[PDB]
């Protein structure tokens, strides 16, 4: 043979790089810094191909480049953002030299493995690596397979093995889906934003113009919001009649009985139905029920309801979340968190997983006695073909993690074991009462096990008394018969959690993006954070929207935005042109903001009125 070929191994991050490295090496490892003393080398011997090899694993730090225009406060026509002006990527983070990093460590070396996060981001990242290090490796193996990528959901000692075992290569429709997206919110957003810094600056005396801002998918996000808004300040409340009886049990215990109608919004009718009760003095027992029913265990954990809870539960927004999780998933402790798969993957070891938790103080004896009871089946849930459902991979405590990271991955742990938990069971009991020509009902749960809700307290059943035991044909003495006047309510602010379903029902923020534009509409104060994690629209954000929706509606509402990002999925795909779609879109929004600039007279006259 010839020389001995030197592999350059390439994750998303330091301490990525250096675990991935750790666990190929069996701890072999020899690591030294850098030069531009954020990204470490970490160097030794093994096996590539059936031949050995010396192994160089590094990492880049998140995205090498960013997407900008080619060549701030200058004056360009914004209508010349769309097609005239020429964009190119520029490194992100420039201090750090990733890309002389990249040709420095990579120099000489016959093959390169991509190790970079699996998502469409992490492919769009092989590509800025591959752009850097291609033209400097070693020409002997030139026209070999030269360029490999790793698929792998966890740093753990078995995906990342694996993964090694079966390399294959980087996807450059996903990559280039990740352009597509970067070119045309880019492009259309600065030329909406530029235009009206420009035209509002100096304009009105209480409006920084800077402040004023659109984007493709941040502008629909708050239109939801301030769609709630609008709700809220035109609800009307309405009065209504519940009618309720109280009976005497031969026991001696009032039952409060629900009315089969359950509500009126009528005066008179309600009077009528008051009227025709009130003096019955019988209740005669109807109809008895006993059914046994399940509160069903959780569906595995996906991204779209680990930012629900984190934000309703934990308190924690979106952005918060996610870099939570992200940081659980680099130290080995979570699955990869961007996730849409709900559906266990059959090899997993389910109770491999579940032993990693028997010794934790907090559930050390639920998930023993589970073990010995034997595991339930998780629900079949959906497999989105993407990574596991975010699942624990690694025992841990509250000192290994500090405060958020435990917090989030408590949840986690605790939604793991109730999905390999037994669903709870309970008895569903009712009682029919007639009394005059109305009819009533009295309802109770009785919880039979307990099941997952033992791991998952919150989602007990309440405990109620037993309804009383009675036969049709038996007669209750009524106690009271009154009549409720109340109001309906109105709605409250969007929460995060609705937002996020919102987004997901309307599909935008589609792969895993959403927690960006809400952040994104927060860092803008166009919302702002109130109790309860909901989302107020500020004064500037809900002018903007009504703004924006009098000129045109289709650029607020989430239609479009919908359909452009399921032609970037296409891309994805390969299912669709790269360039035709950014051909198109761009010239469908061209096309919006000529309209724009021509009836800017709907912004302005709310900008005049709000901002002197
Ligand atoms: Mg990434």
């Amino acid at each position: 043979p010839g020389h001995m070929k030197t592999v350059l191994m390439v994750a998303e991050k330091p301490s990525l790089a250096q675990s991935i490295a750790k666990i190929l090496s069996r701890g072999s490892l020899s690591s030294h810094k850098g030069l531009n003393g954020a990204c470490s080398v970490h160097e030794y011997t093994g096996t590539f191909a059936g031949q050995p090899v010396r192994f160089k694993m590094t990492s880049v730090c998140g995205h090498v480049m960013t997407l900008d225009f080619l060549g701030k406060w200058d004056k360009v026509d914004p209508a010349e953002l769309f097609s005239q002006a020429p964009t190119e990527k520029k490194e992100a983070n420039p201090k750090l030299n990733m890309v002389k990093f990249l040709q420095v460590e990579g120099r000489g070396c016959d093959y390169i493995v991509l190790w970079l996060d699996c998502d469409k981001e992490g492919e769009n990242i092989c590509f800025e690596v591959l752009d850097a290090v291609l033209p400097v490796m070693n020409k002997a193996h030139g026209g070999e397979k030269t360029v490999f990528r790793a698929r792998f959901s966890s740093i753990t000692d078995t995906d990342i093995c694996n993964a090694m075992a079966c390399l294959g290569e980087p996807d450059h429709n996903e990559a280039l889906s990740v352009d597509a997206r970067q070119e045309l919110d880019l492009r259309i957003g600065c030329a909406f934003t530029r235009f009206q810094t420009k035209y509002f600056q100096g304009k009105y005396g209480d409006l920084d113009s800077s402040l004023i801002s659109f984007g493709p998918c941040q502008t629909p996000t708050l239109g939801f919001c301030v769609e709630r808004h609008d709700k809220i300040q035109s609800f009307k409340p309405e009065t209504y009649w519940v009618l309720q009886a109280k009976v005497n049990t031969d026991k001696d215990r009032s039952l409060l009985l629900d009315w089969d109608r359950v509500r009126v919004f009528d005066r008179e009718i309600a009077q009528m139905f008051l009227n025709m009760t009130k003096l019955e003095k019988e209740a005669q027992v109807e109809a008895t029920s006993r059914k046994e029913k399940a509160k069903q265990r959780p569906l595995a954990l996906n991204t779209v309801e680990m930012l629900r809870v984190a934000s309703s539960s934990l308190g924690m927004g979106p952005q918060h979340a996610m870099q939570t999780a992200e940081r659980l998933y680099t130290q080995g402790y979570i699955s990869y968190p961007r996730t849409e798969t709900t559906h266990y993957p059959e090899n997993f070891d389910l109770k491999g997983s579940l032993r990693q938790q028997a010794n934790h103080p907090y559930w050390a004896d639920t998930v023993k006695r589970l073990l010995a009871e034997g595991i339930n089946r998780p629900r079949k849930g959906h497999d989105a073909g993407d990574h596991p459902p975010i699942t624990p991979m690694k025992s841990a405590t509250e000192a290994e993690l500090g405060g958020d990271a435990w917090r989030l991955y408590e949840y986690i742990t605790r939604h793991f074991i109730a999905t390999v938990s037994h669903d709870c069971k309970y008895l569903q009991s009712t009682i029919s009462f007639r009394i005059g020509p109305e009819l009533f009902t009295c309802s109770g749960k009785t919880v039979l096990s307990p099941g997952f809700t033992e791991v998952m307290p919150w989602q007990s059943v309440p405990l109620e008394e037993s309804l009383p035991t009675c036969q049709r044909g038996d007669a209750f003495p009524v106690g009271e018969v009154k009549m409720l006047e109340k109001q309906t309510n109105p709605p409250d602010y969007l929460t995060e959690a609705e937002l996020i379903t919102l987004m997901e029902k309307h599909g935008i923020g589609t792969d895993a993006s959403i927690p960006v534009h809400i952040n994104n509409i927060c860092q803008r104060n166009y919302v702002t954070v109130e109790s309860g994690r909901r989302l107020k629209p500020t004064n500037l954000g809900i002018v903007l929207v009504h703004g924006y929706y009098k000129i045109d509606a289709e650029l607020v509402l989430p239609t479009i935005r919908s359909a452009v990002e399921k032609q970037l999925n296409l891309i994805a795909q390969g299912k669709a042109d790269y360039r035709q779609v950014l051909g198109h879109t761009l010239d469908v929004f061209k096309r919006k903001f000529h309209y724009f600039v021509d009836s800017i007279a709907g912004m302005d006259e709310l900008m005049e009125v709000s901002f002197s």
